[PDB]
DNA sequence: ACAGGATGTATATATGTGACACGTGCCTGGAGACTAGGGAGTAATCCCCTTGGCGGTTAAAACGCGGGGGACAGCGCGTACGTGCGTTTAAGCGGTGCTAGAGCTGTCTACGACCAATTGAGCGGCCTCGGCACCGGGATTCTCCAG
């Protein structure tokens, strides 16, 4: 399978976006700390 | 049975239409010099819109299903239309044989065309408000069993 194709290794989705380092970086922290988050788009094909 | 005349018949040759190619002349293009006016070419204005992505809400589609009542084919059968035929009707293919009546040429006006005025339609800009458009019934009037 690995040798027959390629797909992204999930790590650019993160890495592509600055906006995205930083939010998981805070959520990091704040399901350390017990908090539960509550995240807000105006673009849904952003949810995905 | 045959040797030759008495008729046919395609065969080859000189004479009838047509249609292309040629050869003159006379109109219609071509060539040229002016004079706008038209159109190109920016440069400004006024529209009223512009797009992506996305959330919401209502009705127009979109779909399911039953079922009915029509779309098809088969059967049959009885006109009825084509298929010959014998008749006869009249088109038509050439003729003759006039005359309207196109087609033209010329002549000469009334009749357009500018055209510069003159000015009153007519066009846009607002205002107003009856007149259609929709509500709300209330009768009526079809449609469909159902007997």
């Amino acid at each position: 399978c690995n040798m027959r194709t390629q797909f992204p290794d999930l790590r650019l989705i993160q890495y592509d976006c600055g906006k995205l380092q930083t939010l998981a970086v805070l959520l990091r922290q704040l399901k350390a700390e017990g908090h539960r988050v509550l995240i807000f788009t105006q673009m849904t094909r952003m949810l995905d």
